[PDB]
DNA sequence: AAGAC
């Protein structure tokens, strides 16, 4: 059966992405990645999103591969102000930590029942990709590094440090910026004109 | 363009 590592090269795979608020960036860039269970642990300060937490699991950090979770993504920007930001993740996080995998949301009644044991492992990564997942029909035209369902979810049961983090998008130069000039060696990317095809726009748009 | 229960 295939390995995680070679369904990331069959399928031309090069970024995990977790969008979150700039408000929490620093401390992500001096830290890495925690989980609420562990930010909560460590007394660390954050803006988080989900007042729920439906998918059981607040020891794990929630990931997208390829292309953000743009549906949660959106209410949440519209919810909060201020400037958001989506870390790019080298994929190399499926193999080197301890991490599951959905084909949709984490927090989907047709996903958190399952075993947790059963959603680690290639078969359930391969999943993310299948031709129908929970009556969304994959287009023949979607490209190979793309999940079925934009919501598919890896989450990570354990602290990703900063060195896995690639680079950083943000929705302005000066939001890039602030933070190179804090963090001089660390890559901060940024979109001029945000009427564009961007990590911000839902996927059908970016792909379109 | 606005998850999840
Ligand atoms: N922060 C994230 O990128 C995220 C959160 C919830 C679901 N999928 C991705």
């Amino acid at each position: 059966s295939m390995t995680i590592q070679e369904i990331i090269q069959q399928r031309n795979i090069r970024s995990l992405f977790h969008f979150t608020h700039s408000d929490n960036l620093t401390s992500i860039l001096d830290n890495g990645l925690m989980s609420r269970s562990e930010l909560d642990n460590e007394n660390n300060e954050y803006n988080c999103n989900d007042e729920e937490r439906i998918d059981g699991h607040p020891d794990a950090i929630c990931l997208s591969v390829s292309y953000p979770n743009a549906k949660m993504f959106y209410k949440y920007r519209c919810l909060k102000p201020g400037d958001w930001v989506i870390l790019e993740i080298n994929p190399s996080v499926l193999w080197a930590k301890d991490c599951a995998f959905y084909p949709t949301n984490a927090a989907s009644n047709n996903v958190r029942f399952i075993n947790l044991d059963l959603m680690k492992g290639a078969e359930a990564f391969s999943a993310l990709f299948s031709e129908n997942v929970f009556g969304i029909q994959r287009d023949v035209n979607l490209p190979s590094e793309y999940t079925t369902d934009v919501q598919a979810a890896i989450l990570v049961f354990e602290k990703i440090p900063p060195s896995y983090i690639i680079s950083t998008f943000h929705p302005n130069k000066e939001s890039a910026e602030h933070f190179k000039r804090l963090y001089p060696q660390t890559i901060q990317r940024y979109y001029d004109n945000l009427n564009a095809r961007t990590l911000y726009s839902q996927r059908h748009y970016y792909l379109g």
